[PDB]
């Protein structure tokens, strides 16, 4: 959902966040945070950065964006070359798996494994395999049964036809 909670990161430049309401990458409140290493202070980005919603969770967005107005300390100077970054999700109170589209001739998937917790990595790889088996491409896939910061149980995912 390109419109939802997240937030994005380019060492050297601010920090983004998207804003809910138009749909734009907004720099950092303070003109001063920049990228983050650990999935638990991109957690903490999120809350900081989205005061008035309860972030209990995040997970990678699915696919690179672009970016071109990142800005220096201070917030000027807010063009740079465009840069490529996938997105952190802000997962908001309790967790809703991902409404997948479906179109006709693909067909809806999904595997759980109640027995382990696994990276956002391996499940994409999980469906990405599932669908190359039987020749067919992994077109869109979402999250099941977070464990963990990050860490779900299982995976929901769309397989079409080459």
């Amino acid at each position: 959902l390109l419109a939802e909670p997240q937030i994005a990161m380019f060492c050297g430049r601010l920090n983004m966040h998207m804003n809910v309401q138009n749909g734009k990458w907004d720099s950092d409140p303070s003109g001063t945070k920049t990228c983050i290493d650990t999935k638990e202070g991109i957690l903490q980005y999120c809350q900081e950065v989205y005061p008035e919603l309860q972030i209990t969770n995040v997970v990678e967005a699915n696919q690179p964006v672009t970016i071109q107005n990142w800005c220096k300390r201070g917030r000027k100077q807010c063009k740079t070359h465009p840069h490529f970054v996938i997105p952190y999700r802000c997962l908001v109170g309790e967790f809703v798996s991902d409404a997948l589209l479906v179109p006709d001739k693909c067909k809806f998937l999904h595997q759980e494994r109640m027995d382990v917790c696994e990276t956002h990595l391996h499940w994409h790889t999980v469906a990405k395999e599932t669908c190359s088996e039987k020749s067919t491409n992994l077109h869109d896939y979402g999250m099941l049964l977070p464990c963990g910061i990050d860490k779900f149980r299982g995976v929901e995912f769309v397989c079409c036809p080459l």
